[PDB]
RNA sequence: GGGGGAUACUGCCAGACUUGGAACCGGGAGAGGUAAGAGGUACUACAGGGGUAGGAGUGAAAUCUUGUAAUCCCUGUGGGAC
C-alpha cells in the first residue's frame, strides 16, 4: 500500500502534472502537454490530459504505487484563478486506468489583495 | 424744503417668548480623521532537496525563457506593494 500525490497545475494553455510522495520532496513521474503531445494548440485538452494520466500511470505501477490524491492548481493570484479543464479529465483518467483516487483537493494559491492583477479590462 | 394726523407695516429703542439655530448629558451606530503597531494571503529574491525536455504566450505564431537543469514539487531565509 504506497500512496503517492499528483500535482496538477491546469491552465488555458497547458495542464502539467507532477507525482510526488506525501513529503513532497522527491517526484516519482511527471509529465507536461507538450512533453508528450506536439501541439501547443492541444496541450490544455481533455484528451492530452487523459493521455497524460494514463503514461503516468504505468510508470506508478512500476514504481510501485496504485493510488494517489491530487491536489490540483490553476495559476492562481494575479493571473487565472479557476481550475482549468484538465483537472477532472486527469483524475478520471487516473480512475481509469487502475489508479485509486482519494481525496482531491483544489488548492490554487488564492490572494486576498496580493499584487497588482496585470490585465487590459476589454482586452 | 418744511409743518400737522395715523402707528398697520417695515428700520430705530428696551426687554421677553420657544419652536429656528447654539450648548450639555444618556445608552447605541459608522470602511469619519490623524498616529502607532501587529497581521492575512499571494507574489517575488536567493539558496537548498527532487526531477529531466520544455515552460510562457497566441486566433494562430514568434520574440522571451530553459540542458549554466527552467517548468512543477519540497524546505528556509529576506523583500515591497497590496
Ligand atoms: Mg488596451
Amino acid at each position: 500500500m504506497k500512496w503517492a500525490v499528483a500535482h496538477i497545475k491546469s491552465s488555458f494553455n497547458n495542464t502539467i502534472i507532477t507525482v510526488t510522495d506525501i513529503t513532497g520532496a522527491e517526484t516519482i513521474a511527471k509529465s507536461s502537454g507538450g512533453m508528450v503531445v506536439k501541439a501547443a494548440r492541444d496541450e490544455s485538452s481533455p484528451y492530452t490530459a487523459m493521455q497524460m494520466a494514463g503514461q503516468l500511470a504505468d510508470q506508478l505501477k512500476d514504481k510501485g504505487i496504485n493510488g494517489i490524491h491530487i491536489r490540483v492548481r490553476a495559476p492562481g493570484g494575479n493571473k487565472q484563478r479557476s481550475p482549468g479543464p484538465g483537472a477532472q479529465a486527469a483524475i478520471r483518467a487516473f480512475a481509469r486506468a487502475g489508479i485509486r483516487i482519494g481525496r482531491i483537493e483544489d488548492v490554487t494559491p488564492v490572494p486576498h489583495d496580493g499584487t497588482r492583477p496585470k490585465g487590459g479590462r476589454r482586452v
